[PDB]
């Protein structure tokens, strides 16, 4: 058989860039139907259409037992009162877990089961987050600077974006009165 | 079903300590038959029996698709000319990969296939190492300070220490004339 070649890659903990990896870019215009305030969404697309996040992924052939890894640079910002976040997804193989390692900035993870129960975990540099089997996961930047992390996940986990794209998460993360709040999502069913 | 509880845990990138995790300690006396210079090994056990490394592990029930993670603090030192290293192991489920994230110090990984072909990857802070399916892996501290890293691995990978405990790695990492060398292991067959 072919034994795949082990390698090291340099990851800059300040920028989240993985050398030689190749940027994927999600702009706000790529996230129609995600934010609670749709008029604020449309207005911010019209005015700027900012980058919400960039991902650098190092991925293997989809195979049981193997591992992918990726950094994300989640930029600071809000759509109305709602903080910039990642689209969020379940795994296609639902029981695949994930481990995140927060590197820079201030953020957190929203997680949700298929039954709709949600949980928020704060993330600051050094926080390692265990994303268990069956939990959808979205990251949120609650600060003024990029929120950068590294995620390691099974190479056969896949992605289910569609479920979240239609129903959302049952909780949202907003700023009111200069204070960060995690509250029920008024649009969730 | 029970959806396991997501959590965050704080990892100190300076000490490698995972809060609430619980030290496993490997002393030199726990590594009989590992180092090329057995008399140097015995003498250093007699004189000090130093800690070679400590591990902090956060482990799940063994289950396909799930993930464990662990930090290691590999202390600086030599047995004769050979740098302190971890015992090293294959996975029990051979095709399970691993991802390492170097946090502090200066070190590297030695990897080996079941056919005996070895590869060395240098590790400095920020280096992420892809340990592919089928490769045994050992880390080595080539510096004067603790070499600290975080590793993420499948919860069902298991460990095969025995193979390495008998045959070793086909390469060793030594200091001669103040220079670090990776050379053939004279005791390998
Ligand atoms: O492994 C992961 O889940 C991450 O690398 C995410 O894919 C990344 O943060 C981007 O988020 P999303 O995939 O939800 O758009
Ligand atoms: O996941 C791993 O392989 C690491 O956490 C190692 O177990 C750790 O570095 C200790 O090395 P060893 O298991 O070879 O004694
Ligand atoms: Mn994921
Ligand atoms: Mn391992």
């Amino acid at each position: 058989m072919m034994y795949k070649e082990p390698f090291g890659v340099k990851v800059d903990f300040e920028t989240g860039i993985i050398e030689g990896a190749k940027k994927s870019v999600r702009r706000l215009s790529d996230m129609e139907g995600y934010f609670v305030d749709e008029r604020a969404w449309k207005e911010l697309v019209e005015k700027e259409d900012p980058v919400v996040y960039e991902v650098y992924a190092v991925e293997q052939e989809e195979k049981e037992g193997d591992l992918n890894f990726a950094t994300t640079v989640l930029y600071p910002g809000k759509v109305g009162k709602e903080f910039f976040f990642t689209k969020g997804h379940f795994h296609a193989k639902l029981d695949r877990a994930e481990v995140y390692v927060a590197l820079k900035g201030k953020g957190g993870m929203l997680l949700q089961t298929p039954e709709g129960d949600a949980k928020w975990i704060s993330m600051e540099p050094g926080t390692v987050v265990y994303v268990p089997p069956y939990w959808a996961h979205r990251t949120v930047n609650i600060g003024d600077e990029p929120f950068i992390f590294l995620a390691i996940y099974p190479a056969d986990a896949g992605h289910d974006y569609g479920t979240i794209a239609e129903k959302g998460f049952s909780k949202i993360v907003i700023e009111e009165n200069g204070e960060v709040k995690v509250v029920d999502n008024p649009r969730w069913k």
